[PDB]
């Protein structure tokens, strides 16, 4: 019931030990450029960055795509995060320490702040954009 896109996007921000491949944001930023593929991206980005907790990795792994596609995807990419920045502002204060005592948040903390910060610097975020 999964387009190719939709198995990609999944498996890219899995609830597992892999990081996301070179390979796979790369097939995800090209693929953005077709409106169908983005609008499918987007939305399943959309759930894995609202979710929390135990699940944090789901959170962590749309982050590194969702930088990923703003520096390498297409420019409705960066459209989105503009008018979903509250989402991405508010991963600033997630919190999440595990049952090892480990706070497993500050990455996506870390993360949505370098974020914020390249999407609120319009001149370095096109300069990226362009030189990629
Ligand atoms: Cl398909």
């Amino acid at each position: 019931g999964y387009s190719s896109t939709q198995v990609l996007v999944r498996d890219a921000t899995a609830n597992d030990s892999r990081t996301p491949s070179i390979d796979t944001l790369d097939d995800l930023a090209q693929r953005s450029y077709d409106s169908v593929d983005f609008f499918e991206i987007m939305d399943m980005l959309d759930k894995r960055l609202n979710d929390k907790g135990k699940y944090w990795r789901h959170v962590a792994k749309s982050l590194t795509v969702l930088d990923y596609l703003v520096r390498f995807g297409s420019e409705n990419c960066v459209l989105w995060c503009r008018e979903n920045f509250y989402v991405i502002k508010t991963l600033r204060e997630f919190r999440h320490e595990d049952e090892e005592g480990f706070d497993q948040g500050q990455i996506i903390r870390v993360k949505a702040k370098e974020l914020v910060s390249l999407l609120n610097d319009e001149e370095r975020l096109r300069e990226e954009r362009s030189m990629n």
